[PDB]
């Protein structure tokens, strides 16, 4: 009860800013999260013999590929964080709870493979989950991990609270199938500009924290730039081993996918920053005004592949 984890001089002032990079020191993640549940919801929220039970079985859960990792997990909920800790009085005590956790259990034992690759593979759980097939995927695993005995860090919830957190987790991470990101944020900006936007309309929140989801997925385009750029190293790794299996099937992937044309990332990147990563920080600064750090972040990183291209680095 009276156990706060408390962090480095450093840690403790940066973790505070939606830039932070939490570091090479894997056996930091884990204190460094529980930090964050304990400022962000309360040192009561959870027990903390459970919360990291639940930690560790989430770790042990996540697999070693470079980008849809244990790292992605917790960068993601740190931005989540953020966002929470920059926006005290807008969410309930069940959505702090819910969307940490979300964030957290949000790539559940990716394989590092994308919908398209498990559904022209014929994987199984293509025909389990037709539609955001990982997501269901991610949010099964969640559900199996809360089942674990000594793991149901929801327990001292009521039955109704219950349903709504499990709720708030299922969209949550469903929302991050980037496939719904378009149309979630246009109905968003439509809503905001008409000013029939309305945070008391269940609906309407549901849109908002797909949209936080979004945001905190996609978070490497909000770093200092090297972080940014290493980054998507990792991310090309995957795509590239994709690519290499597309090719397997006897399918030419995409050139997103196929370390042949390596060449062409940076104008990928600016098609991502233009078509995705800006209009999402865009709209998200709109509903919620301090996260606007996030959008100065993403457009310096815009410049800077603007840079790349231009031969300057
Ligand atoms: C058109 C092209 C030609 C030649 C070479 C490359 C490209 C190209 C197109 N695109 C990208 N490269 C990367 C971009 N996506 C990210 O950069 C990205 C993600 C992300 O899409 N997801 C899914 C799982 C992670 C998360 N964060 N970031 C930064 C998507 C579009
Ligand atoms: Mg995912
Ligand atoms: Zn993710």
């Amino acid at each position: 009860g009276l156990m706060q984890f408390t962090l480095p001089v450093r840690l403790c002032k940066e973790i505070e800013l939606f830039h932070f990079d939490i570091g090479p020191f894997e056996n930091m993640w884990p204190g460094i999260f529980v930090y964050m549940v304990h400022r962000s919801c309360g040192t009561s929220c959870f027990e903390l013999e459970k919360l990291c039970r639940f930690i560790m079985s989430v770790k042990k859960n996540y697999r070693r590929v470079p980008y849809h990792n244990w790292k992605h997990a917790v960068t993601v909920a740190h931005c989540m964080y953020a966002i929470l800790q920059n926006n005290h009085t807008l969410f309930t005590d069940l959505e702090r709870k819910g969307l940490l956790i979300a964030c957290l259990c949000h790539d559940l034992d990716h394989r590092g493979f994308s919908n398209s690759y498990l559904q022209k593979f014929d994987h199984p759980l293509a025909a389990l989950y037709s539609t955001s097939t990982m997501e269901q995927h991610h949010f099964s695993q969640t559900v199996s991990i809360l089942q674990l005995e000594g793991h149901n860090i929801f327990s001292t919830l009521s039955s109704s609270e219950y349903e709504q957190v499990l709720e708030i987790i299922r969209k949550a991470i469903i929302a991050t199938d980037l496939a719904l990101y378009f149309g979630n944020r246009k109905q968003l900006e439509e809503m905001y500009q008409t000013g029939s936007l309305n945070l008391n309309n269940q609906s309407h929140r549901d849109r908002v924290i797909g949209l936080m989801m979004t945001a905190c997925d996609l978070c490497s385009v909000t770093k200092l730039w090297p972080v940014t750029k290493l980054t998507a190293n990792d991310i090309y790794a995957e795509f590239w081993a994709e690519g290499d299996e597309m090719k397997k099937l006897g399918i030419q992937p995409i050139p997103m996918m196929d370390r042949d044309k390596k060449d062409e990332v940076p104008q990928g990147q600016l098609g991502f920053y233009n078509a995705v990563a800006i209009p999402c920080y865009t709209t998200l600064t709109q509903i919620l005004p301090p996260t606007e750090p996030l959008l100065k972040a993403c457009r310096d990183n815009l410049s800077q592949w603007e840079k790349v291209i231009r031969g300057e680095e």
